[PDB]
């Protein structure tokens, strides 16, 4: 029986079993379009987690309930794989100073994942350890032949006229690479007060500057920013994937597959 990782959610799953290739199985515990960052663990997600010989996940305080469940688990060593990444701030809400968790949606982020990845995949298997050295190099060169398509897609937004309005704040790490200023409805997904107050003054900002769309995200609800859409009369963009692949058939099946979509649905909503 093959070396089997168990991440928590779907994104490092992805970027792991490219690395691990078919030398590994790589399991996610949340299922894709579930919420991660108060996410429910249940009996299944133990046996999964129980069963597995190393155990990845995000840190930078993402998953809340990761270490509550870390407790049930016996015997499986955990590995962070965030070791290296500058953090940005959260910089309002009950979680100010707390370092925002999507680091992962930078794709030069993402080098740091896989290097993390890599690492920690030779320490506990190291019989395979060329073969997670091959395809970490290999996936990492696909990784950073995404700069020039992913700056061509935006490159038709002029840059005064780049704000990302979005339901989470979860795309500052997406925005500082590539030039956006980042309008949100709540700072990272929690269950906190606040968000009624944020609406009107994400209203105020699209009048303003008379920003023409806004986003929501493929786990949270669309609810916040249709009425955003409405009240300002800003179209609604659609659905941005930042803390979820969809499944192996639906349209993002990939850590890739994530960021050209996000990326795309974005310049779609500024197209002419
Ligand atoms: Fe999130």
């Amino acid at each position: 029986k093959k070396f089997k990782v168990v991440t928590t959610f779907t994104i490092i799953q992805d970027i792991a079993q490219n690395i691990a290739g078919d030398v590994a199985v790589v399991e996610s515990i949340t299922k894709p379009g579930a919420e991660i960052h108060d996410y429910q663990p249940t009996p299944r997600d133990i046996v999964k987690a129980q069963s597995a010989d190393l155990i990845l996940w995000n840190g930078m305080n993402l998953e809340r309930w990761f270490e509550k469940f870390f407790e049930s688990i016996k015997d499986v060593p955990s590995a962070v794989v965030t070791a290296g990444i500058t953090p940005l701030p959260i910089r309002e809400g009950p979680y100010s100073g707390i370092a925002n968790p999507h680091a992962w949606m930078s794709p030069s982020n993402a080098l740091i994942y896989i290097e993390n990845i890599r690492k920690a995949l030779v320490e506990h298997d190291p019989a395979h350890a060329e073969t997670y050295n091959r395809n970490a190099q290999a996936y990492a060169e696909k990784i950073k032949a995404l700069d020039a398509p992913l700056r061509e897609r935006l490159s038709r937004i002029p840059a005064e006229q780049r704000w990302l309005v979005t339901s989470e704040g979860a795309f500052s790490y997406l925005a500082k690479d590539y030039g956006f200023k980042e309008v949100y409805l709540w700072p990272i997904n929690a269950e906190q007060q606040g968000i009624p107050q944020q609406v009107r003054h994400v209203i105020d900002i699209i009048r303003e500057n008379k920003i023409p769309v806004v986003f929501s995200e493929s786990t949270i609800s669309d609810k916040p920013a249709k009425q955003v859409s409405k009240e300002t009369g800003a179209q609604y963009g659609g659905v941005l994937y930042v803390d979820s692949l969809s499944g192996e058939k639906g349209p993002v099946p990939t850590y890739i597959s994530l960021i050209n979509m996000t990326v795309d649905t974005i310049a779609k909503g500024f197209g002419q």
